């Protein structure tokens, strides 16, 4: 039926976020392909389109730290990439002061819409910090589409 994805990170792919639809609650079927760790629809149509990541850090360094995480789509009509939607987080606001020990933060983002989406389109979600991303726990980095 509806074009579908729910494919989840690679929890060995340490500095990578690899997409895998080969795990016990992750999902790709009814023409949804896995590519080059792109996600391509197979049809013209509505698709609603969302990604979570999470970051861990130890402590906050001198230089300041911004996470950013982006679904882009690559038009394969135009061949360009358009970002659809897109966040930032700072996990820090000065450096852990010395003396201090440094104490784990966390950071989720959350990303999701509705796009129009042509046939072959290729759907990305990516992150600038990949080493940053923490697979410690089953569910915390994924990707996802719905055809409507």
């Amino acid at each position: 039926d509806k074009p579908v994805a729910h494919v989840v990170a690679n929890p060995e792919a340490e500095g990578q976020l690899q997409w895998l639809s080969r795990r016990a609650n992750a999902l790709l079927a009814n023409g949804v392909e896995l590519t080059d760790n792109q996600l391509i629809v197979p049809s013209d149509g509505l698709y609603l389109i969302y990604s979570q990541v999470l970051f861990k850090g130890q402590g906050c360094p001198s230089t300041h730290v911004l996470l950013t995480h982006t679904i882009s789509r690559f038009a394969v009509s135009y061949q360009t990439k358009v970002n659809l939607l897109s966040a930032i987080k700072s996990p820090c606001q000065r450096e852990t002061p010395e003396g201090t020990e440094a104490k784990p933060w966390y950071e989720p983002i959350y990303l999701g819409g509705v796009f129009q989406l042509e046939k072959g389109d290729r759907l990305s979600a990516e992150i600038n910090l990949p080493n940053y991303l923490d697979f410690a726990e089953s569910g915390q980095v994924y990707f996802g589409i719905i055809a409507l």
